[PDB]
């Protein structure tokens, strides 16, 4: 019952965006343990279904209170909470197209539940891209580098990741992300490695084009001693 | 008419974007002739004022039925009016903000009037880049090398562009249009380049921010014989 | 002589280099108008013959003396003669391959003419990849921008460049030079465009690998009034 | 004394490089377990010192022989020895500067000692940039992702590097390397990460510029179930 935070929370999810002019909207509601960066998201497509590009490059945009910060290192976004933070993230993909995302994390100790509010831009999908094409799996198991700008008490993200295609070819990524507090920081953490599994499972239908989202993350120093 | 253009037209313009969280919304009109490619743009921000970031990042997003086409090269852009056409880019500059903008540009032949509607959206400007602290002033002239890609029958930008600041310097940006005819072109034309000139003069009150762009585009090929 | 430079003079040629691992070391000679920006040159490979890979990579590697200036512009090239000067790039393809070559120029007024020294190297050419497939067949016409950096009193060199591929492909690079002079200029050009022409014709015969390049530069300002 | 390696081995080592036109030879020799991916490098400038750049940057040129490669994932470097391996690598620093650099990796069972032929250029590094300026200190420590190249039979490298400043500042850097087996690779394992930590102890006196480095890399997965 930290910071609002249980062993045991929900969610509910937001998201509108365009991909190169196509809009669309997102409604879905979550569960998972903050605790063990845990969660499993549901997601369904109420407007612009069917998507024209591959789901697969929303996932990252569905929420670092899911993540397992053992003692030794400061936790910035719990350290955060009740109150929440926002982050902007951007990514250029191998083949020139790039997207960037931006999203508000909001507590409410009342329901137990965190409100995420999610915006996903992207643009210049090749025609016959994996992602228009609708190739893609699943993003490879990752390992992202927190850093914190101490000037300005907020973290930077750098992960490089790869979108595992049906064709057994990768689609590299670049993740660049600042997170941001909604609450002046009282410790700021040192740099630390933030390890991520992200699955979707297509849970889509004749009526609706929807699915599930297992994210486990947990952080951590060098291995090495 | 010829595609329903004229030399001395009139523009309506209406923007809706988001950098870093900052909603806004700008609205604007204008005259120019397209085939001299010149024209004068007027713009004042009914939402989200004052903007806390330059305008300077805002102004390749407001059309090239302004380029003086020479007739050897194909005008792609004017051979897709009056129906109009639509573009998606992306800015990458180089202390890590990254934007997307799209439009769509149609002519209403009747009320001798282009209708301009555009989306921005930004992430990642530092707290302290020249974006944040308003040192920017103007784009530098440039050239972009305009590609066709025949199997899509759209237009590939690439340009590396400057911003120059006030202490002197620069900030360099790279652009990466595709740009696509509503209607299917009946014809392509080969690579080229396009030379532009976009000034920004500011012309905010105490009741407004508002400000006027000009801007001059031909299109050629090599200098070289 | 102005500068030690004429209208009509030859060019002695050694690069040195290695691609991947596969050394290689080419001579030539040639002649060329520094004053109109025309020149030509005629390479052989006396070591590592046949190259592996495509010799258009190679190309840009062979002059800025031989650009068209016009009286508008300062020539920071012909004002570092005889003495000559010296340039680093590297290129960023856009298959993962990188390179990166450096170069001394040098004019013997006496003998009329122009030493050139080089060294090239260039990493991670996939097996599959025009480049190791001689797909390439030239560089396409260009327009570089030059900007000047007056605290270190040296230019630097922006053109993304295009490969033209036998099966009417393109292969993008990025150009990134820093180009100077051996001896301190005393005066400073602004920056400028350099639009250039470079053309290859292989001459490889059964006891060599040879090719001729031709190469057409001049200097510009923007040409929009 | 598995493939020629045993749990103590020593190397010499040989590089000669090249940074914007400063020629440089380094000679040195060091121990390690290439069981416990540890090892002791110890190297001294014996032409072009003082060098006028940090020597952080050649760190990482100086032997995937030495990681720690637990029983569940295949071990493609020793796999392939005492033959050895070679590998090419590039990186762009954030401020233009790009470096590439190869190394021949052989084993000789008779001395018990593997001999290094290292390789290194670099280009564009600012005259007031950290590198020129000598304000590094070390590199952070980092997770590589091995990626298998399967129609090759060879491995792709990608890790963000992060050169920590003596201002505090972080100096990033992408390393992209190609590992190649001088043997026919019989297995070739599932992507995987190599976390490694390097560190650089500055022995130079009077007479020589000397140091010392201390690596230590170890394999696994996904640290998530």
């Amino acid at each position: 019952s930290a910071h609002g935070l249980t062993d045991d929370m929900t969610m509910h999810f937001r998201m509108e965006g365009c991909v190169d002019g196509h809009k669309f909207v997102i409604e879905g509601n979550g569960n998972g343990n903050p605790f063990k960066g845990k969660q499993f998201i549901n997601l369904c497509v109420i407007e612009g279904g069917p998507l024209p590009f591959s789901e697969d490059i929303l996932s990252a945009a569905f929420n670092r209170l899911f993540t397992e910060y053992p003692e030794g290192i400061v936790d910035y976004f719990k350290n955060s909470c009740p109150a929440g933070y926002t982050w902007h993230r951007s990514f250029r993909f191998e083949d020139g197209a790039v997207c960037i995302c931006s999203a508000d994390i909001t507590v409410n100790v009342r329901e137990n539940c965190i409100y995420h509010e999610s915006t996903f831009y992207g643009v210049n999908f090749p025609a016959d891209g994996p992602v228009m094409k609708k190739m893609t799996t699943n993003w490879e198991p990752s390992c992202e580098k927190i850093i914190p700008i101490n000037s300005q008490k907020i973290l930077k993200g750098d992960v490089s990741m790869y979108l595992l295609l049906k064709d057994g070819g990768r689609y590299r990524c670049q993740f660049d992300t600042i997170y941001k507090a909604k609450t002046e920081p009282k410790e700021m953490p040192d740099w630390h490695f933030i390890q991520h599994k992200l699955n979707r499972e297509d849970r889509s239908d004749a009526k609706n084009q929807k699915w599930q989202l297992i994210e486990h993350a947990i952080a951590s120093r060098s291995a090495l001693p």
